[PDB]
Order: C-alpha cells, then structure tokens, then sequence
C-alpha cells in the first residue's frame, strides 16, 4: 500500500486571543506600569527573543511543543493583551507572565541556554513586580 502518511502535516495552534469584546477590562495603575516599565524592560532585553512570540514549533522543529505545554503564553501575546486593554486587573496579567517562565521550566532541562534565558528575565520580572505601585 502507497499511503505512507507523509500528509496530513504538523500546524501550530491558533495562538492565544489578544481581543475578546466581552471579556471584562480596566486600565488601572498596575497595568499601565505593567506596560510602560515590565514589560518594555523585558522586551528590550537581548534574551527576549525565544519569548517575542507564540512558539513557532513548525519552525524551532519542536514538534513535542504543544503536546507537552497546554497553555502557551509569550510576551508577544501579552504586549498586544496590554496594547488592548485587554486586562482586567494586573493579577490576570502577571499570570501569563507566570505560565510563560512556567512553560520553559516544563519543557526544558536546567541548564539549558533557553532555561537560563528564562531564569534571567523572571529575576528581571521579579525585581520590576516588588516595585508595582501599590495605590
Ligand atoms: C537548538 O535551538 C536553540 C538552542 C538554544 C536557544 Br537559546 C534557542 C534555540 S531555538 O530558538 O532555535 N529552538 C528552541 C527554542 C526554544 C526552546 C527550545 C529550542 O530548541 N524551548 C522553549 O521553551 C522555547 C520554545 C521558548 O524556546
């Protein structure tokens, strides 16, 4: 038999909503700062890049990607959340922070270069959190 399954291909998933009109949002203080100072800090950083976006697992030729990690998140997705207002308050926020870094702890070994690129952007993210305005 001639079928020998080199079709269907691997996709990615869609990524993670950026917009949804009936999710309920605020722009407060935190968020702004969470913005303005968390993460263009962070996106600025020459570690930042394995983390700009979606993880592109077609590409990376990491097909094991999305059958380990279940709830993808990447800064890209959470500059445009915060460009969209999409936040209702900063706790909802920082966890996608928290699922990003999480993430790359799963799916990686220490001491890998992504891990100890993680490891410094969550140092960086941590020192930036303790200084959220607390009005
Ligand atoms: C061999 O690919 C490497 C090696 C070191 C680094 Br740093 C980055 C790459 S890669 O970007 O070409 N592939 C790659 C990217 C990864 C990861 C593993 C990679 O091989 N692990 C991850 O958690 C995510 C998806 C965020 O980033």
């Amino acid at each position: 038999h001639h079928h020998h399954h080199l079709v269907p291909r691997g996709s990615n998933p869609p990524p993670p909503e950026t917009s949804n009109p009936n999710k309920p949002k605020r722009q407060t203080n935190q968020l702004q700062y969470l913005l303005r100072v968390v993460l263009k800090t962070l996106w600025k950083h020459q570690f930042a890049w394995p983390f700009q976006q979606p993880v592109d697992a077609v590409k990376l030729n990491l097909p094991d990607y999305y059958k380990i990690i279940k709830t993808p998140m990447d800064m890209g997705t959470i500059k445009k959340r915060l460009e969209n207002n999409y936040y209702w308050n900063a706790q909802e926020c920082i966890q996608d922070f928290n699922t990003m870094f999480t993430n790359c702890y799963i799916y990686n070994k220490p001491g890998d270069d992504i891990v100890l690129m993680a490891e410094a952007l969550e140092k960086l993210f941590l020192q930036k959190i303790n200084e959220l305005p607390t009005e």
